[PDB]
């Protein structure tokens, strides 16, 4: 079982890339992060900055999550972001992602000491 | 009760403005559009594009919804939008909303005969 941090780290931090490399970004992605093993995780977003950079938003901006927990924070600037969402054509065992770049404020949960994300709200 | 593509309507759309007016935009949309009745709703964007638009979305590109229905649909082009998410000095009946306004696609789910928006997943 993975820690909280450790999972969010796996599912969304790609420090490696400026930004997403191709239209088929996604799809390896998705694929190496093991998020196409059991299913096909529906919705998914990678943050290209450092991770000290993406930490560093649980002492930013506190703000709602969706679901109403106050432990959520909007990051202050825009953030190099890839979105990835299953397409059409995607069946099981057969992923299938559409790859769409952007520059967008993040916003995250945060839990722990360290104080650290657990999970990935949205991007504004 | 409300239908399902009104509901959407009274929710997401402001197609009197091209973009969100002022700071305050958020708290006072929120509030007129009975968001902040019976408790703070937590987060919610509003389109600033026409309505027939955002109907049109129901017609692009098929994605994924977050929770993995299929009938979701990203809008091919970027749209001007306000995210309004419940701040730290947030408590019901008191309700107080940060504002922050952006260029992205939408991604929303279609349902019905017309075709048409009835829940707004995300924006990219």
């Amino acid at each position: 079982k993975e820690t909280a941090a450790a999972k969010f780290e796996r599912q969304h931090m790609d420090s490696s890339t400026s930004a997403a490399s191709s239209s088929n970004y996604c799809n390896q992605m998705m694929k190496s992060r093991n998020l196409t093993k059991d299913r096909c995780k529906p919705v998914n977003t990678f943050v290209h900055e450092s991770l000290a950079d993406v930490q560093a938003v649980c002492s930013q901006k506190n703000v709602a999550c969706k679901n109403g927990q106050t432990n959520c924070y909007q990051s202050y600037s825009t953030m190099s972001i890839t979105d990835c969402r299953e397409t059409g054509s995607s069946k099981y065992p057969n992923c299938a992602y559409k790859t769409t770049q952007a520059n967008k404020h993040i916003i995250v949960a945060c839990e722990g000491n360290p104080y650290v994300p657990v999970h990935f709200d949205a991007s504004v």
